[PDB]
């Protein structure tokens, strides 16, 4: 099992969920583009685009630019069930930015700088956490029982996983290069097609 067949599984998986989405179907157009852009994430990467070497690791540079355009939409999606007026939505997108491009920087540098940046993000994220289970959590509250308990499920959904992604980079080539890069993506592909895929399919069953 090789890297280039596990980035194609992630592929596949994207698309899969991408076509389904726009079937079904703001909701559903935000769903297409969250597996959409992922879908082209992989292929890139399975087609061998974007390797970039640093020092002794390899970083996955289409990655990081999937997951800067892809997780502000899924805060956004949340955002939507659970209400928020325009300025919430700009507190938590940008604390998500800065979860994003400092994992992007930390890749990107070769020194120990990079744990720097990584604590950075993993401050944001704290910040992040904190607006889901309580103002945004709050918010929702306001709505119908049935948009509320949609709003619950997916928000713990992303609370969980989300959480294991800084655990998966430190342990991974990114870090202290533990994990091996094919378990470390192995790993990945899994977080990303349940935190966007199967977070797109328990969307859809409550529709
Ligand atoms: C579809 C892709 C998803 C949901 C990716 C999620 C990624 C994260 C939650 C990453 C978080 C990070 C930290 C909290 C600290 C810095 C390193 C990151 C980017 C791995
Ligand atoms: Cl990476």
């Amino acid at each position: 099992v090789g890297l280039t067949t596990l980035f194609w599984l992630g592929a596949i998986g994207m698309l899969v969920g991408t076509l389904a989405f726009a079937w079904a179907g703001r909701y559903y157009v935000t769903l297409v583009g969250i597996s959409g852009i992922a879908a082209v994430a992989y292929v890139v990467m399975a087609l061998g685009v974007g390797w970039v070497p640093v020092a002794e690791r390899t970083v996955f540079a289409p990655r990081y630019i999937d997951w800067i355009l892809t997780t502000p939409l899924i805060v956004y999606f949340l955002g939507l069930l659970a209400g928020l007026d325009s300025r919430e939505f700009g507190i938590v997108i940008t604390l998500n930015t800065v979860v994003m491009l400092a994992g992007f920087a930390g890749a990107m540098v070769p020194g120990i700088e990079r744990y720097a940046l990584f604590g950075m993000g993993a401050v944001a994220f704290l910040g992040l956490v904190y607006y889901l289970v309580g103002p945004m959590t709050e918010s929702a509250s306001q709505r119908s029982s049935g948009i509320k308990s949609l709003y619950v499920r997916l928000r713990n959904l992303t609370v969980i996983l989300w959480a294991i992604y800084p655990f998966i980079w430190l342990l991974g080539p990114p870090g202290v290069a533990l994990l091996t890069p094919t378990v470390d993506v192995a790993l990945i592909v899994y977080l990303d097609l349940v935190t966007k895929v199967g977070f797109g399919f328990i969307a859809l069953d409550a529709a």
